[PDB]
């Protein structure tokens, strides 16, 4: 059993679909629709190989110049011009030009590989790329002429030895994996990406369709485009391997930590589910509250209320959240679930906590982020997150919303550690509240329901 | 992060948080849909928005209809595009519109149009173009593809001039190819598709921006509607979550019911009545409305369930002159048809009465009106819509919910809207008699008793 | 804001589909499959601009001849020849030669729009129709060639100055607007007319797709073609929950009165439901009693049972059927379901109605017309009744048998539901009433037993 080498990639999460990166002296076709970021793709491949490993490289374009491709990439802080300056990045125009504007005959493969072969020579070029193979069939049509000459070109390539991705479109999304039919099956690599439309949502995906001598993780995983350009999740490329200790931290609430067992454990996730006005947003507010109590750093993420109203909510009941940001101990992070897809709002989750290294978080409503949304998505979601909650060990607390007055949903639940139920009880014309312990993984919970008053000093559980 | 290039602010109401501050400088767009999804609209109104806002001079380019038509068209939403012909400020470019005595063999001359655009650009100082019908041009050798490089040719020179240009294609089907002839998608820059979807019984207008280059944009469709000033777009998820809270209260204008929301409603609260038909929804809207007119404050009451007739009747058998209040300019009364227009327009009407009449309060006197023959996704946009900008502009907003509109009956909205609401006020019957109760009341304490609802 | 001005361009509904008629010295384009009502659209054009104003018009035709538009025409007792000879109506026959051909092969259109030119100019003209201009252009396969001409006949008629009327042909339903996939987007003014056949039945529909200079109604818009020609139904401009008085009448039983705090509203919509047995029929036939008690006009329209059968039923309930009838007040109308269109029995209830003028009608079942048709098709003929039922201050009684989106909507614009029930209770099988909904008023909202005998409905407490 004999791998073959792989050139890292590190675009992220690239390489663990790729299981280690693309195959060296192999040809990557990479395949989409208009605007599915396969340009980008390709930047990002050269730009990363030459900071990171000092990988010289050629980006050969047919349907763009130089200035555009750099200033593209500036909106990234990919200055290329300066890689160009410095001779560890060459790209090489080979676009039609406005003056002279037809010609007689068809494009020259053999013209421009010898220009390729001699600017990876020049600039001793490892790794290469193509931002459109088809501007040249764009003559050509047959396809059987557009086979032969794409074979022509990836085996002059490999003899190279340069790893090599280039890119073609296509036009339907599941449909053909790329135009004329007759290149996904001469090019070794092929990975494609599709911008999905669905509802009036457009979702990102990549997928490799195969590596001819290697293993890979198989199937569609979504990715975005992002403050480095493309940021992929492969999701299930998390290992079941989180850590999960016996120490308890405080819920905020004395009784409850009592109905608890002792409190929550550190590494578990909470979710807590209820009607609403049943005082969700309390034991939210009361859990950051305790860990900026004990001098711990905290993140509340808001996809209902603007920050100005959960001030306001938290005075009410005693809690004084603008002194806890003052300290720096306590974050709120507002956005509307329609602001963004789930996937960003992972990758948001995920950035806020590498910046601010809390030890706890909380999600003021899972409804709020579920509208409209597909179980799928959703759910992949509450996976990513929790998974990652747990990676760090970052105590996690999510709410969500009961049928508790609605008629006629429980497949987060088998990831949630502990679950509290917070429910109306309607009695003699008065409404009132009850809580109840429903799960708890690892300890002891009160299996009574108990009713509870909300105050101006935060809920107050009776016996 | 860098670079921040920088784009032409449109001024086509939303689109700019679609695009997220216009469109890029120097650079071609292609807008892409089929008939009547208001492409014509859309390069018009570019460039009138740039002539009048930030005295920016532009050219039109038609393929298709006369000058004449162009302008005719524009006063259907007052823009007297014949005067700013006369200013100079607007030049519209005749290119290929075909005299009705034509010749044997013609066209096939993109190159002269350029430089006819190019002259244009130069002596109108030109900021903005637009061209409308870049494919009547493309319907010569359409069977070789020179489309691609046809229109990669004029691209490339818009860019050289340095103007930014906005031009029009065409699409056969809705959810098909970008474009007519697939390729157009991958010469432009900026891509930005109109729709005009046909599902059920109901059009639906709606746009998207893809394939920006060197930018960022919002995905997805947002739907748009045509008003009187042109295209109105509401990217909902440009909506920031950074309203404004206080402590300020505001009378219900029902004594017990201030007691019982601990004081009355909070001033920048959404408050939702939901209850059963007959309880007295529309007598608590009425006396929300009037609490703001003897006050002095403006308010806008939107029915959908009743006549002009029915409100002002209803309002002086208890007490309430209706019609004075409108007289002093200080209620607004507007009455629609729930089903004579799509939500999003339902939408675009509440806030251009808003806009227009700047009211303290507003109410809706059923919500469930709205919310039939739609979806639950629909109706849920619907509210977030109107309760998120209330909020934004500092508006007491009560809206209303009837708990026993059809058999399929729940006490709470069947899209789940009630984590949008502040204050949740139930209307039941009890004993034979009706009665009140206050189900929620976010920032504050209430009374959890159920009573009944005596206005006096 | 400058309004374009509008030819009324009248068929009934069109006008206020297309808000006021059809923009003046501009063609419109009507598309279609076969069998749409094309050629009829563009007959009523002319026909009414000369009837109903003064308005001579050119038909230029294309697939038929003269003397068989006329005579076809002549089934809605439009007497087209009558106005040739008058000379308002002109009928410019472009019909190929059945017998015939050209050695030319083709056909240049500057040959025919000077024919028409001509015929404008010598009878006045100021509607033209041209009907399958579709068959001028099947000459040609490019359809760049298509519009190079189409947009050339539609600038000289404008030069011209004449409101025009042109058809042309599609294939598919929902598929390409027209068959070469390019006039709509030359045509000024364009309308899709579709005949979709779904679930074993079939509807027709009416589109605006676009007015480029003015606005319109969107959406499709059910029609049918009667003795009058096309009628189409503007569902989306009518009032279904809005009413303009606050008066009570009786729903024929005095204690359901009470529980409807003193009777139904008068205009309103009263949707009675429940199970098979329950007595939906009863209730039906107490109405209408009770509106020709009162010397008020109703009309009974069945689907369940034949008027034989309703005289029978009622009899034995106590209420002479055959009387009211003697004295026009009631009036009984029988068919199956199946017997017409959706769109047709609405056509049929808008018809009795002109003639009958009823203060009230009832419906013994809408789930007798529900079963045969389309979720969406249903859900606009209730539409459609309750809208003509408030227009014309008629209270309506309906029933239905006991979430889709289909069923809250219709229940949703009812003002009034009552729910019927037929249990079992000890071992023996009772029957109970309910106000579910009464829109805008107090009401029991408790459940009451009740019995049915030959006086009627019993309801006890
Ligand atoms: N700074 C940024 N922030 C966020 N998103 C960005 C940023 N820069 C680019 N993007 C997104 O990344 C995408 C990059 O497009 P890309 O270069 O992949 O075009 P493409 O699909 O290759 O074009 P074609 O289909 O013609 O090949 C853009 O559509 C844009 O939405
Ligand atoms: N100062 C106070 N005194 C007494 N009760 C209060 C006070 N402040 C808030 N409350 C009560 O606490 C409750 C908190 O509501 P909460 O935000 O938990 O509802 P929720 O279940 O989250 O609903 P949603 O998810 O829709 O926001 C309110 O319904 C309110 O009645
Ligand atoms: N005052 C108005 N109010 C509402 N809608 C209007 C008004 N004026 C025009 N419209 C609508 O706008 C549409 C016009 O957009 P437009 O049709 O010009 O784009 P487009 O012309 O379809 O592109 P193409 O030129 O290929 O047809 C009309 O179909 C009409 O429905
Ligand atoms: N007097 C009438 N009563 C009821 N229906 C009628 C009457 N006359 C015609 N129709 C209906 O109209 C239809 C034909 O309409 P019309 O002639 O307008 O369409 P068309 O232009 O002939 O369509 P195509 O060109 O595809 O044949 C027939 O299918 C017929 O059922
Ligand atoms: N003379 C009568 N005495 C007692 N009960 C009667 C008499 N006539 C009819 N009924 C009862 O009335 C019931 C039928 O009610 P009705 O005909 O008013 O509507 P329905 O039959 O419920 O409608 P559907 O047949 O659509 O369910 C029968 O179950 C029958 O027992
Ligand atoms: N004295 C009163 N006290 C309380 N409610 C009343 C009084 N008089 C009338 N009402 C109710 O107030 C209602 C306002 O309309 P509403 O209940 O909203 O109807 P719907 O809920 O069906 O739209 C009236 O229907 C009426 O029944
Ligand atoms: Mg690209
Ligand atoms: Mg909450
Ligand atoms: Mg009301
Ligand atoms: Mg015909
Ligand atoms: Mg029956």
């Amino acid at each position: 059993h004999q791998a073959i080498a792989k050139m890292r990639t590190m675009i992220e999460g690239f390489d663990d679909i790729s299981h280690g990166g693309l195959p060296i002296g192999r040809s990557t076709l990479v395949s989409g629709t208009s605007g599915t970021g396969k340009t980008l793709f390709s930047i990002q491949f050269l730009y990363n190989g030459i900071i990171e490993f000092d990988e010289p490289g050629v980006f050969v374009t047919f349907e763009e110049t130089p200035q555009d491709i750099i200033k593209n990439a500036r909106s990234f802080g990919w200055d290329l011009a300066k890689l160009v300056d410095e001779g560890k990045l060459f790209i090489l125009d080979a676009s039609p030009d406005p003056e002279g504007q037809e010609v007689v005959g068809g494009f020259d493969l053999s013209a421009l590989i010898e220009r390729i072969n001699y600017a990876i020579q020049k600039y001793r070029a490892r790794r290469v790329s193509i931002d459109s193979v088809t501007s040249v069939f764009q003559q050509y049509d047959a396809s059987s002429v557009v086979r032969r000459e794409l074979f022509r070109l990836v085996a002059r390539l490999k003899q190279i030895g340069a790893t090599t991705v280039m890119t073609t479109e296509r036009i339907e999304e599941y449909g053909p994996i790329a135009r004329y039919g007759v290149e996904e099956f001469v090019s070794d690599n092929v990975v494609i990406l599709r911008n999905v439309l669905e509802g009036e949502r457009r979702r990102r995906t990549l997928e490799i369709l195969k590596l001819r001598g290697t293993s890979h993780m198989k199937g569609e995983y979504p990715f975005t485009i992002t403050d480095h350009g493309i940021n992929i999740f492969p999701l299930g490329a998390m290992r079941l391997t989180q850590r999960s200790s016996n120490v308890r931290v405080s819920s905020g609430v004395v009784r409850l930590d009592e109905m608890c067992g002792g409190g929550f454990f550190k590494d578990s996730i909470i979710l807590a589910t209820g009607a609403t006005g049943t005082g969700k947003t309390l034991l939210v507010s009361r859990f950051v509250e305790n860990a900026c109590a004990n001098k711990e750093r905290a993140i509340l993420f808001a996809y209902e209320e603007s920050r100005a109203q959960l001030l306001r909510n938290a005075y009410s009941w005693g809690m004084d959240f603008e002194e806890m940001e003052r300290q720096n101990l306590l974050k709120i992070v507002c956005a509307y679930p329609e602001s963004a897809g789930l996937e960003d709002h992972l990758q948001i989750i995920k950035s806020e906590i590498n910046d601010f290294k809390p030890a706890r978080i909380a999600i003021d409503s899972l409804s709020a982020l579920a509208r409209g949304v597909s179980n799928n998505a959703f759910r992949q979601f509450v996976i990513g997150v929790t998974g990652y909650a747990k990676q760090e060990e970052i105590t996690g607390l999510f709410t969500n919303t009961s049928d508790q007055f609605m008629g006629a949903d429980s497949h987060i639940e088998a990831i949630t550690d502990t679950i509290i139920l917070l429910q109306y009880v309607e009695i003699r014309g008065e409404m009132s509240r009850a809580i109840n312990v429903f799960k708890m993984r690892g300890s002891w919970h009160d299996k009574a329901i108990r009713e509870f008053m909300i105050s101006d000093k935060g809920p107050d559980i009776k016996d």
